[PDB]
């Protein structure tokens, strides 16, 4: 039985607005609706893992696993065993994954983070979950942000606060929030984004929604220019929205948008908009294809429609050599040269880089960098030659040049990370000096830059 090097996953995002789904919800799990919807022929190819995010969910999760497991064995004649289920008060998520995967999942981890202070504490937050597949470690987060066309401020403060606390994936690295504890990162949700235009446009929405015509509607979506002004979600990915929005629907019809105030509402007018979302992250120069992403037209008990995506993600088997794991082969080294960091700080204190990689028996701490002051006010910290020879565990290519280096830079002073980032070892060649070059983030915020060479000896 060969291991995968390709999986396929599904992330589905539905507010269930408090109400039980009807009996029949097989669409959302099939990519069929609005949208870039599934092919037809695929529709009894199971995906590898299912994952459901819910929100204003009333369900037991007993209640909801036998709905979902029923759904997906009626689909595919597949018994989906269940990885793991976390909810927060009625946030949930649920994994599953195919039989065959059983013996291939491991480290499962789950948590959650509640957003807001006193009042904004009580309904919004997240759940997560995050496992090795094999050699590829994979994270997932549902979250319900803050509601209202006038919070998107609120919103991108409540992905901060998830993204900093929620504690999935290795413990290890802890330099690294979740944005780099994974190797694919999916992040969905009720993230509660609106359109923003004025309220007297309702009915020209309205229209524009009958005519397909979302270029003037998705310019407006507060998380697609939240994200171009780099406000939130710094350096994840969303496919085209080429599907309706999902809120705010009339129940037990698509026929109609309730927008107008009402004292359920809070006097708040809800404008037709793409609340619902999927986004992902994952590290550079891995495989990962969105194969759909779209809302279903036929589940109608609640006032948002169910949004579904999948994903072509590449996965590694968990390599053994004679060697690693239990040792370095000599025969492997990766070299950094004429590396520097460009910071954002203001401060002054000393810095060192930490790396990190599931290739190194443990993490390797640098020596302290050169400060210098850049031509246009920045710090830049040199590293010149100076950087530690990193040994991997395992020096066959089919497996290293797979691997990537997480590097923090940390103050000498208090060592804290001022930033975090991420360096792919899928060189064009190795034994040969090549550019390297990764961002640097704290707190999911841009503080930096990394860049130099890296020199890659594997036993080939
Ligand atoms: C690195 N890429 C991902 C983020 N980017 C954008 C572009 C347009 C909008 C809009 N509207 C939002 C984000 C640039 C490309």
């Amino acid at each position: 039985q060969p291991e995968p090097d390709m999986i396929t996953i599904f992330i589905g995002t539905w507010n269930m607005g408090n109400a039980p789904p009807p009996k029949k919800i097989t669409s959302w799990f099939l990519s069929k609706g609005q949208g870039k919807t599934r092919d037809d022929s695929a529709d009894y190819i199971p995906h590898d893992i299912y994952v459901i995010g819910t929100q204003e969910d009333p369900l037991s999760e007993k209640e909801w696993l036998e709905i979902l497991k029923h759904s997906l064995q009626e689909i595919t004649s597949v018994t989906f065993k269940t990885v793991a289920i976390h909810t927060l008060w009625n946030i949930r998520i649920v994994v599953l994954a195919k039989p065959e995967h059983e013996n291939r999942i491991s480290h499962i981890c789950t948590d959650n983070v509640k957003t807001g202070i006193a009042n904004t504490l009580g309904n919004k937050g997240a759940v997560g979950v995050s496992f090795m597949f094999n050699g590829t470690s994979l994270g997932f987060v549902n979250s319900h942000l803050t509601s209202g066309s006038e919070k998107k401020l609120r919103r991108n403060q409540n992905y901060m606060n998830i993204l900093r606390f929620l504690a999935l994936g290795d413990k290890k690295l802890s330099p690294f929030n979740i944005t780099h504890r994974f190797t694919h990162l999916f992040w969905f949700g009720d993230l509660n984004y609106r359109v923003d235009l004025p309220t007297w446009e309702a009915e020209t929405i309205i229209q524009k929604i009958k005519q397909q015509q979302y270029a003037d509607l998705l310019s407006h979506d507060q998380l697609l220019t939240e994200r171009r002004e780099q406000k939130v979600f710094l350096h994840f990915e969303e496919e085209e929205i080429t599907f309706a929005p999902t809120y705010r629907f009339e129940r037990l019809t698509r026929d109609k948008y309730a927008y107008t105030k009402q004292k359920a509402t809070g006097m708040k007018y809800n404008l037709p908009s793409w609340c619902d979302r999927v986004l992902w992250k994952s590290y550079p120069l891995v495989h990962v294809v969105c194969q759909s992403y779209g809302s279903t037209s036929d589940i109608m008990t609640s006032d948002h429609s169910p949004v579904f995506a999948t994903f072509e993600a590449g996965v590694t088997s968990q390599f053994v050599s004679k060697n690693g794991p239990g040792t370095v082969d000599s025969q492997g080294q990766i070299e950094f040269l004429r590396c520097y960091a460009t910071l954002k700080t203001k401060s002054q204190t000393k810095f060192y880089l930490e790396f990190h990689s599931s290739c190194l028996e443990s993490f390797v701490k640098s020596q302290e960098g050169e400060n210098e002051e850049g031509s246009e006010g920045e710090l830049v910290v040199k590293f010149g030659e100076t950087l530690p020879k990193l040994k991997p565990i395992i020096s066959d290519p089919e497996y290293l040049l797979d691997q990537h280096i997480l590097i923090s830079i940390k103050s000498s002073d208090s060592d804290e990370s001022y930033g975090e980032g991420c360096i792919a070892l899928r060189l064009e060649a190795t034994e040969t000096q090549l550019p390297i070059y990764t961002p640097l983030t704290h707190h999911g915020e841009l503080t930096g830059h990394f860049q130099g060479e890296i020199k890659l000896q594997t036993s080939q």
